[PDB]
């Protein structure tokens, strides 16, 4: 899939240290609502495919990532714009079109960023 996984490990260097929007799904495998989001994240990562990245913590194993992004209940969409250090929560619905519709909303606000 071109969903991008993220870890302790490499979450600086793909997330913070990046000039993309980033969308990040942080989840637990045994989560429902997250099993149920899985296909449609994929869907919207592929339909944003070298516009916006998007990538996934399991915040259940890499609990350390989750607690750091203030992470409650799962899953957990954060939207990494111009400041990657002020992510914003994404609460809309958990489907491809809202997901991709959120994306392209939050990339018009880096972009204006960047322009002026």
């Amino acid at each position: 899939d071109d969903v991008i996984e993220l870890t302790p490990s490499n979450f600086n260097r793909e997330v913070i240290q990046s000039d993309s929007l980033w969308l990040v799904e942080f989840y637990a495998p045994w989560c429902g609502h997250c099993q149920r989001l899985t296909p449609e994240w994929k869907k919207a990562a592929t339909a944003l495919k070298d516009v916006v990245k998007v990538g996934a913590v399991d915040a259940d194993k890499h609990h350390s990532l989750g607690g750091q992004y203030g992470v409650q209940g799962f899953p957990t969409i954060k939207i990494f714009g111009s400041n990657k250090n002020r992510p914003e929560d994404y609460q809309g619905g958990r489907t491809g079109e809202a997901i991709v519709d959120a994306a392209l909303s939050a990339l018009r606000q880096l972009v204006k960023d960047r322009l002026g």
